[PDB]
């Protein structure tokens, strides 16, 4: 029943006790397994359960405070059909979901997050103020620190706050006259919505969008980002002295803004969170998919590769100097990056923590796993159990 | 409805209805997702025939025929009266193209209807399983033009023990444990060097040693028997341009032939099947030369390269990895021995996967197997949505024999 779990470099061997008290049920069954798929009064339950989760963590399970506090929210719901969270619940339930987060290879920060309390927050101007307030915080001149900021929680009768952007810096996707885009083809919808919201867009390949920011039942409103608060980095090669011309340029601050955030019970459809890039993300994924950037073809030309036949490997070779590329021009510009040995490195680490910290750890491997170079990191070789625990970050349908 | 399979670079969505006729059960349940793990009667015996049969008779469109019906009784006849069945020849020679073709951790897929099966139900001894196994090799090798073969031993049957091949695949390479904890050789074949010396081999002392069979005939302990040297068709490595390369002394073996699989069609079991094709070049050059657990060449080939060793983020793994996989194209291109690349080998199972869809409504396909363990998402199968699951007739695992 507990599934057993092998390290097949090491040969060692963990049982994974935590995935039975998993809640949400995912997409496999016996007869499939769905696990490569991107997208697959009970309140009273979720919130005892989730208050139980917080006082054992704090070693003060059936104490007085315990069952004060369970009497409180008990009192809460009967009255009000919700409850509060205080500030110390708030900031252990968004650190756990950050702990639960199957796709997340950076889990061995999970202890280390800031957490901006915006639950006090009316109108889409105080959310751009708090999102501001997070992007300087969090970008901290290069020296970037994990952060979450929570809006105000969903209610009956009144609708959420969302942020429409997927992530806060995101670049523009024009759609051109032959089907083709200009910029990032991820962000087309979300750039013919500010466009169709106001937006005078731009006519380059990296121009940061605006913000669309929802308050409770009005239509969003658009808000630019001010450019000294969007940190990027032009993208250099250590060698490749031609490489800075191409002009490719990321931005510093990864950060996560249209998924829910759910803690006992009570469910934040606005919650943006951020942390710090790995590099396979940007010079692999944004940088090399087809369906993104797709500048693969054109560093290759560069690198006067043989394009002529695959087994040159000259894809490899041109996706791996991209890659070195971000590494070095992040250093250089002085912005927090970890590379995908080092992050899968500390992955294990954060495993073998959970391991005797919760007898666990959900993982999904193809997600946890990078995008060049897999069995060269450790985590290729890690046997990984996907479950859902709360309390998580959910994906959301798009407020439209 | 099915599964909803949706392909991110292209956008392009099916549905896998196949996945619908999955018989046997994989790991996964809702609660929890077990798909990176590697190794999660006569009525039942007469289903599983019946459905073959069925299936036999679709695949020569002729479902409905006097044969399909004949057939039919026949074999409900002959597991009445003997607890088994027998195939007819054609039937043996489907059911292993379809155990291939269902086989979800497969690439090399599109090439699963060019497949050589040797019948081999009529052996009798250890001696001849050696006889039959040697002819596989010269056949598949084909000196350097591989074939895609199989062999196919007598089905298990009560009464009389297994043919069992106990090595996991025809060429393997000694793995010597030294007594400092450390291994000459592949440390993946320790067991099966170790099993060899047991029986009565003279062990080697290089890196690249060809271990001896062991093979089992019914109710017999496993016989010892050598391949001829000049059988086992060997690489040795260069690389184009890093002239050191070739003085690591590295070298690899043409054919990929899986020993220790057992074969399943019909609900008949056949222990003793192996079955062989071509590399992909990752294979070799990524798993079996770079993993740390395996001949580990990754950091004395980073270190001749003059790499900068000391940090991660000089990506020096990934660069020395990359050069390696090109010393093993190179190098099975200059011996004219067939290999195949992991871009070449991804977009044919795209191929497939788009023949599969029209043919059969999905096809079975294990991501984390799929994906080759370098730059994975460089590879169209990376963005494509899997649905995995377990159609029959089929390559299973089986408990090692001993
Ligand atoms: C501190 C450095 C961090 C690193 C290096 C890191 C790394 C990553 C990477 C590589 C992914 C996969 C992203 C993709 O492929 O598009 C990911 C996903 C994720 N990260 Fe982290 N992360 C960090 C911090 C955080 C923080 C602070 C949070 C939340 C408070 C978080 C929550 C998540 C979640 C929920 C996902 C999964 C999103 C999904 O399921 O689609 N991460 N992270
Ligand atoms: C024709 C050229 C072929 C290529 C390029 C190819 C490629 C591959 C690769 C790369 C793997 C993964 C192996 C590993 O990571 O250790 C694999 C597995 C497998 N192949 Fe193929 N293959 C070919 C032919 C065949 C043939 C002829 C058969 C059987 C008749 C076959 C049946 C299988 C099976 C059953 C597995 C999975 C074994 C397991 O689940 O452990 N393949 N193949
Ligand atoms: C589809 N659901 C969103 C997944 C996603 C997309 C993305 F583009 C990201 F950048 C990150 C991400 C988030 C954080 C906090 C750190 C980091 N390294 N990456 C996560
Ligand atoms: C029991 N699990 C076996 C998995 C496995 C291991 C291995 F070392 C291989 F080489 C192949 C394999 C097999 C074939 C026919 C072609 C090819 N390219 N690879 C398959
Ligand atoms: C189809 C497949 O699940 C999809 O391409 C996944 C693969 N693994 C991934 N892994 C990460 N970290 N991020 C991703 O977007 C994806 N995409
Ligand atoms: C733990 C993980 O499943 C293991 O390392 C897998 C990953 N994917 C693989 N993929 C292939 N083709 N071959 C393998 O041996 C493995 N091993
Ligand atoms: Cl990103
Ligand atoms: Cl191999
Ligand atoms: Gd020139
Ligand atoms: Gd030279
Ligand atoms: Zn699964």
């Amino acid at each position: 029943k507990f599934p057993r779990v092998k390290n097949w470099e090491v040969g060692s061997i963990t049982y994974d006790t935590l995935s039975a008290q998993a809640q949400q049920d995912g997409p496999c069954t016996p007869r499939r397994c769905l696990g490569s798929l991107v997208f697959p009064e009970q309140l009273l339950s979720q919130a005892r359960d989730f208050i139980n989760q917080y006082y054992s963590s704090i070693k003060r399970s059936g104490s007085q405070a315990h069952e004060q506090r369970l009497q409180e929210v008990e009192a809460e719901v009967a009255a009000t059909g919700t409850y509060q969270l205080r500030e110390s619940e708030l900031v252990f339930g968004a650190k756990q979901a950050w702990r639960n987060a199957p796709r997340c290879v950076g889990r061995i920060q999970w202890g280390k997050l800031q957490v901006f309390d915006a639950r006090d927050c009316r109108s889409a101007q105080e959310m751009f103020t708090y999102i501001c307030n997070h992007i300087k915080y969090a970008t901290n001149r290069g020296n970037l620190r994990s952060a979450i900021t929570v809006f105000p929680q969903r209610c009956p009768g009144r609708g959420d706050f969302r942020i429409w952007n997927s992530q806060l810096v995101r670049y523009a996707g024009y759609r051109q006259q032959d089907g083709s885009v200009r910029g990032d083809p991820a962000n087309v919808e979300i750039t013919e919505l500010c466009i169709q919201h106001g937006w005078t867009p731009g006519n380059g390949r990296f121009d940061v969008l605006p913000l669309l920011l929802q308050a409770p039942d009005e239509p969003p409103e658009l808000f630019l980002l001010p450019p000294e608060l969007v940190l990027e980095v032009p993208l250099e090669h250590p060698t490749l002295e031609w490489f800075a011309a191409l002009g490719l340029r990321w931005y510093a601050l990864p950060a996560v803004s249209n998924m829910l955030l759910e803690i006992g019970g009570l469910e934040f459809p606005a919650a943006p969170f951020s942390g710090w890039y790995m590099s396979t993300e940007i010079g692999t994924r944004n940088l090399c998919d087809p369906h993104r950037y797709n500048i693969l073809e054109d560093v290759a030309v560069c690198m006067d590769l043989d394009t002529r036949t695959t087994s040159s490997l000259w894809k490899d070779k041109a996706a791996v100097e991209i890659n070195v590329a971000v590494l070095h021009s992040y250093q250089l510009a002085k912005v927090t990056i970890v590379d995908h040995h080092a992050a899968t490195a500390s992955f294990m680490k954060h495993l073998e923590n959970e391991q005797k910290a919760r007898g666990g750890c959900p993982a999904d491997w193809a997600w946890i796993v990078p995008p060049i170079s897999g069995s060269l990191t450790p985590v290729f070789h890690q046997e990984m159990v996907n479950y859902f625990l709360s309390p998580a970050f959910r994906y959301q349908p798009d407020p439209w």
